[PDB]
């Protein structure tokens, strides 16, 4: 299927990634740069994020979902349902509202596209209504991350997809801070895209630190595999 081919030839081996984020959460301004590489054959992303403006005013874990669904490993039987690679190289927009239960919300707007050989994720993030002393602005979340499944459905009237899912962030006391994610993606180009049957992506995420890095930063290893169409 030459539409499948177009995605395969773009994603074949290891593809460099650049991420750039501009953020304002309750008027705490910050910027994050990330670099690393994706290997869609294995659903594998390896990334290091640096807060280039100093101390990151929110917990690193709360930005993980915002910081590349095009690197998902779609099994062979599901390749006709991979919207994300089908929109490349021109790319897609990914927008979210992330509601932190009993606290504020993030609103994010991203553009994911090729710039030459490099796959780039340009993000603006606005956080409003956060509590001073709450789990987010008060840095009360643990530096770890749970596995979650993300359910993708077509958003046919918009030629794109929509996704709704819950992330549970462990709080330092043993409890959990729920982050309800609403998401919409639309292609940037005029070209056709693959609109998927309902299915999910299965995420595994591991957070670490560069022992040689003095800046405020996050090392992120993620594995992402499509499933749920047998």
């Amino acid at each position: 299927d030459p539409m499948v081919s177009k995605g395969e030839e773009l994603f074949t081996g290891v593809v460099p990634i650049l991420v750039e984020l501009d953020g304002d959460v309750n008027g705490h301004k910050f910027s994050v740069s990330g670099e690393g590489e994706g290997d869609a054959t294995y659903g594998k992303l390896t990334l290091k994020f640096i807060c280039t403006t100093g101390k990151l005013p929110v917990p690193w874990p709360t930005l993980v979902t915002t910081f590349l669904m095009c690197f998902a490993r779609y099994p062979d039987h599901m390749k006709q349902h991979d919207f994300f690679k089908s929109a490349m190289p021109e790319g897609y927009v990914q927008e979210r509202t992330i509601f932190f239960k009993d606290d504020g919300n993030y609103k994010t707007r991203a553009e994911v596209k090729f710039e030459g050989d490099t796959l780039v994720n340009r993000i603006e993030l606005k956080g409003i209504d956060f509590k001073e002393d709450g789990n987010i602005l008060g840095h009360k979340l643990e530096y770890n991350y749970n596995s979650h499944n993300v359910y993708i459905m077509a958003d046919k009237q918009k030629n794109g997809i929509k996704v709704n899912f819950k992330i549970r962030h462990n709080i330092e006391d043993g409890s959990v801070q729920l982050a309800d994610h609403y998401q919409q993606n639309t292609p940037i180009g005029d070209g056709p895209v693959l609109l998927p049957d309902n299915h999910y992506l299965s995420y595994q995420s591991a957070l670490s630190k560069d022992p040689n890095e003095k800046r405020d930063h996050m090392v992120l290893l993620e594995f992402v595999t499509a499933a749920g169409i047998t």
